[PDB]
DNA sequence: CGCTAGTCGACAT
DNA sequence: TCGACTAGCG
């Protein structure tokens, strides 16, 4: 996610009622209502008490979804991709360090201290998604697991114009180029959507907008990928796009504090940070649940190399991918989990 | 004042 | 985690 995008974009959005999709396909972020009824169950899923809560509530979010005569698609993330690989580390951290500190720092006597501990200890497996994918699965709805990020897999089904939206709490996806995203729905189904056509209408990053620069925005504000030089947030990233002539971006990066009458110098492998997150915005790979096949989220242009591309998530077999896309196979052992047709009736 | 970058709550009762 | 909010510098 990019942090304090959507106030930036609060006007592009109309509040909704999911109802307007009845008969129409719509994209879930799973991850979404997953780390939110973790959330109720913290304590028992913290000391790996046994529990099952997480799962009645994602469902609670789906039964109110087909009550409307809407089509949901759960979308799982993957693999750990290597532009991540870095972030998560740290965020790995977080939570081990979080999950000791309340466990027992906080487990003798008193309890209402650790709890805000163990919240923000919640670790999503991918045993708790195949619950889900699971409970999901006997009821009609499809599930797909993205190969690497749900992200990237979400933004290319609604493109692709296999969903007409996508459901989550992350503004972020706009800037992998979906086009349209329902954040803070509730389970009665009362959402704020954002439609990228509305999103032409800023001039924050000069007088033409465009999805490219939009992008280029989010990776200067900071996010997963690379993170942003001090003082620098979403503001100043518009300014940059803003003022700046040359079409290279490179170019303009090292620019940046002539554009920003700031003093500050932008280290060699922040140039590359760039390139690489760029592109994992841009050709990250995704599953196409109609061909059945590995692709980059956008298909490689005029000059590119796919082979140089690895950061960006790395290529496998169709089958393999296949059967992890339908949820078959574990994620790390890939070892059998399920075996679900989808060549059936 | 704008703007970045740091705590706090989420669910459930 | 993730946004919503505040504090505190340019
Ligand atoms: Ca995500
Ligand atoms: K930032």
């Amino acid at each position: 996610g990019i942090q304090g995008l959507l106030q930036f974009i609060k006007e592009a959005s109309e509040p909704i009622h999911v109802r307007k999709y009845k008969g129409q396909v719509v994209a879930v972020d799973t991850y979404c209502w997953l780390h939110k009824g973790a959330i109720a169950c913290a304590e028992k899923l913290a000391k790996g008490e046994p529990t099952d809560r997480y799962v009645g509530f994602c469902m609670k979010f789906v039964n109110m979804l087909l009550s409307h005569g809407i089509k949901p698609i759960l979308v799982f993330d993957g693999c750990t991709l290597p532009s991540k690989k870095e972030v998560e580390r740290s965020r790995r951290e977080r939570r081990q360090a979080n999950l000791l500190k309340g466990k027992q720092l906080l487990r003798e006597g008193k309890v209402s201290e650790a709890r805000e501990c163990f919240t923000r200890s919640i670790n999503i497996t991918h045993a708790m998604a195949h619950k889900v994918i699971k409970a999901a699965r006997s009821q009609g709805v499809d599930c797909l697991v993205a190969p690497y990020e749900a992200d990237a897999q979400l933004a290319y089904l609604n493109k692709a114009g296999i969903v007409q939206a996508i459901i989550t709490e992350d503004s972020a996806l706009l800037a992998f180029g979906c086009k349209k995203v329902i954040l803070k729905m509730d389970q009665f189904g009362n959402g704020l959507e954002i439609d990228q056509a509305r999103l032409g209408m800023c001039r924050q990053l000069g007088d033409v907008f465009t999805e490219e620069k939009f992008r280029y925005m989010c990776i200067l504000s900071g996010c997963d990928y690379l993170s942003s030089l001090r003082g620098i947030g979403l503001a100043k990233a518009c300014k940059v796009l803003r003022l700046a002539n040359n079409p290279d971006i490179v170019k303009v990066i090292k620019k940046i504090g002539h554009y920003l009458k700031m003093n500050i110098t932008v280290p060699e492998d922040y140039i590359n940070g760039f390139i690489r997150a760029n592109n994992t915005f841009l050709y990250q790979l995704v599953f196409d649940p109609i061909k059945r096949k590995l692709i980059p989220l956008n298909a490689y242009e005029d000059d590119v190399d796919p082979e140089t591309l690895s950061y960006a998530g790395q290529y496998v077999d169709d089958s393999i991918a296949l059967q992890i896309a339908l949820g078959n196979k574990d994620i790390n052992t890939f070892e059998q989990i399920d075996d679900y047709n989808p060549d059936t009736a």
